[PDB]
């Protein structure tokens, strides 16, 4: 069941920030591998002598990618006086999260009905808070709590293009119209030491129900429409996990994978793969010959054989539930460590039901079997 | 007149290494945006557990990018027992460097017939030390002494594809032969506060022999036959200069520009002007329809009509002097700060003679003259 047990009123994903060292070759790194526009920014441009930051958009997914300038700039501001467009934004936290962690998640920011009232209530319900609710140009309303390790969850909300108050529109000849037909976050999952407690702090702020070898054990927190996915995962170890190889690599908890939702996964993947080697993303190793000569008995209905050899051309995995089929494939680390990766995905069944098809638990065993 | 004063035998350039937050995305955009080759590797993939290093080339020109993993990894290594494989790397002095100064030049690296000796002449003659020589594998032997800030010279010397030891050859799938047409280093150019100590102090460990409103004093240091070239910038103020602007956000004294030979400059900008918006470098802003104007009567004979009009629709400038004619454009800044830059360059006239043409002293006056 899905007990609807939400907090505080919960809309969409709304986007997800990195913390950088270089946010400028992060980002065109990602826009190119990942066909994603350059839409907004916020640096030294637009007045902002604090952070630099630079948005990708492609459909209705929204990366953000941040670093710091050298805190010389703004010595002379204070709170009330700052140039950062994010009034979260802290030079030692993310030189300290950048030292610590290396290229990764700060935030996931979710769109709130208030988040000023989202913020009350997570603190009420036991969340450590990071960033107060502040209202910028009285417009919009940001808030920060702590999700798990230095990853905060973002509650952002609109009085009601536009990214932020501060982020100027990139509506140009310098944005342009990459689609390799992405287009919104899926899932965001994190990698955390122990799962029990990082569920029990993360349902008790939020109200978020269990949507809930190896060398994993996880559970999915989900919100009222099923539309915000927080997955966290915790290793096992003895008889190493490769969530404990994450939790050395990232010095402790951080975010895993990124799973983005494509209107088209055949295309998505030929035009990311037509880029890996020329400074886009690379794909893990593809499954075998006779994993594609069993996805023959098992998906028939869902996909006629035409559509299944180009899963075995473009390296697709494929898995399926009672509610539906799933097409993912899996990147390579997207930065230095090997921490945070990301996943393509495409839903078949099911507005469509958020979770259709599952999260391919069936392919662990099935790629395996095919070895 | 070159006086030929090296107080050692110098080879050429050999290769610049940037340190940065996450190597892998900035070689990656680099790749792409320049149109250089992933070449070679060290890093946790070939048992370096120390820093993360990507080599790009094109033609002998050779870009090296670096960072720090977590210094967990080889908490129990010693430097007997390292496995960097650059033995002069460090974990604080990375972050420390990354931190003050952002996404920039670590090291100069130039081909020396002996580095041993060229660091010990050197620091006999004033140099400071920044690591001592050290030989790889019985085969080669890097050594560093400061430049100007936190910028080192390094001596590299070979007993004689190979980078250096520790690095595995990309050969594969992985390395694309992207070549855009660059071919080597032709200057390296650095910003200091005060220029006669610089250059004294330089001058005074290398024996390079000077070849030596805008807002700037400049002068250029060389080798014997002139093919390192190592220039130093200073600002001026009062009645802001450029210079300044760059030691104000890079936090003091680094390298400015990167000057690269082309074979073809056309051909290397149109390459990277295709590439501006999708992951590529930006161009700084094209001279005047006068300008264009001008070049009629000042290179006609260099240039044929033809020749020129295409330098109007690359936004080439031109420049002479009696040895010859220089091709140059600049590209905006490379990462967040207004600070490092990229000169595509080709001289006409003059192997050829080293600095054939100037550096394009005379297109600061005649570019101010169009508008
Ligand atoms: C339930 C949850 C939402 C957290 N979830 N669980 C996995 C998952 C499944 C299996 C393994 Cl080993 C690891 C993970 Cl993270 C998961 C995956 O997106 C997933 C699915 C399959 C494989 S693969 C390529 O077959 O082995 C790897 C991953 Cl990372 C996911 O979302
Ligand atoms: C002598 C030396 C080797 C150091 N050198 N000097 C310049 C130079 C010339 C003029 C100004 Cl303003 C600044 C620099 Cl750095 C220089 C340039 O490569 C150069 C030439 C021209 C212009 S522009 C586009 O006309 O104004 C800008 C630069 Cl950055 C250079 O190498
Ligand atoms: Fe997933
Ligand atoms: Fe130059």
């Amino acid at each position: 069941k899905n007990p609807k047990s939400d907090k505080f009123k919960v809309k969409r994903f709304h986007h997800i920030e990195f913390w950088c060292g270089d946010a400028t070759n992060v980002a065109r790194r990602f826009s190119w591998g990942l066909g994603m526009r350059f839409s907004a920014k916020s640096d030294l441009s637009t007045g902002n002598m604090v952070h630099a930051s630079y948005l990708l958009t492609s459909g209705d997914l929204r990366f953000l990618f941040t670093a710091p300038y050298s805190p010389s700039l703004s010595a002379g501001e204070i709170k009330p006086t700052t140039t950062a467009s994010i009034p979260s934004f802290d030079h030692g936290s993310c030189r300290s999260f950048f030292s610590s962690h290396g290229l990764g998640v700060r935030a996931v920011a979710i769109e709130v009905e208030d988040a000023e009232s989202a913020f009350s209530i997570s603190v009420a319900n036991g969340a450590i808070p990071s960033s107060p609710p502040i209202v910028l140009n009285e417009a919009v309303t940001i808030a920060e709590v702590k999700l798990y390790g230095d990853v905060v969850l973002r509650y952002v909300s609109y009085k009601a293009s536009e990214f932020l108050p501060g982020f100027e529109r990139v509506e140009d000849a310098s944005s342009f119209p990459l689609d390799y037909g992405i287009r919104r976050l899926d899932h965001a999952v994190g990698n955390v030491p122990e799962l029990g407690p990082a569920l029990t702090y993360v349902a008790g702020f939020t109200g978020f129900h269990q949507f809930a070898e190896s060398g994993l054990n996880s559970a999915v927190l989900a919100s009222n429409d099923e539309m915000v996915l927080l997955p966290i995962n915790e290793p096992v170890h003895g008889t190493k996990s490769q969530i404990q190889t994450y939790l050395e690599h990232n010095e402790g908890a951080g975010l895993q994978h990124l799973a983005l939702m494509s209107e088209d996964i055949f295309r998505t993947l030929r035009e990311m793969r037509k880029r890996s080697s020329i400074g886009g993303f690379d794909f893990m190793p593809s499954p075998p010959p006779t994993y594609y000569q069993n996805l023959k008995k098992r998906v028939g209905d869902v996909l006629s054989d035409d559509q299944i050899k180009e899963c075995e051309e473009l390296g697709i995995l494929v898995d399926r539930d009672d509610q539906g089929t799933l097409l993912q494939i899996f990147t390579k680390p997207l930065g230095d460590r090997p921490t945070i990766f990301i996943e393509i995905i495409q839903r078949v069944g099911c507005y469509q039901s958020g979770g259709c098809g599952g999260f391919g638990k069936g392919n662990f065993s099935e790629l395996f079997k095919s070895i």
